[PDB]
């Protein structure tokens, strides 16, 4: 369907327009690479990590494959994810409200 780099450009653009700091921490495969999104809440001093999942009808949503108030656990997960999948993208978003700027549904 849509090349990952196009989707990543839209996410970065949206986050930057919202006042967040958004950067590509790992540039994966342009056309079909999976994406990890690390959303850091600057105010609460906490962070979340989102990975891709699908519903029994093919609809895309975001799941949290690891949950921790200790940010280095999310960094440990991202490093392992890039060994498991060398085509993976990692996008880090730093926002005053911890917004992830994702348009697809998210698992709380």
């Amino acid at each position: 369907l849509l090349s990952t780099d196009i989707w990543v450009a839209a996410l970065i653009r949206r986050a930057e327009l919202g006042g967040a700091f958004a950067t590509v921490a790992r540039k994966g495969d342009a056309r079909a690479g999976a994406v990890l999104v690390k959303a850091v809440d600057r105010r609460e001093g906490t962070a979340r990590l989102f990975s891709e999942a699908t519903r029994g009808d093919g609809e895309r949503f975001w799941m949290q494959p690891v949950r921790s108030t200790f940010e280095p656990d999310l960094d440990a997960y991202a490093e392992r994810a890039a060994r498991i999948d060398p085509d993976i993208w990692v996008v880090e978003i730093e926002d005053r409200d911890g917004r992830h700027f994702l348009t697809e549904p998210v698992e709380s």
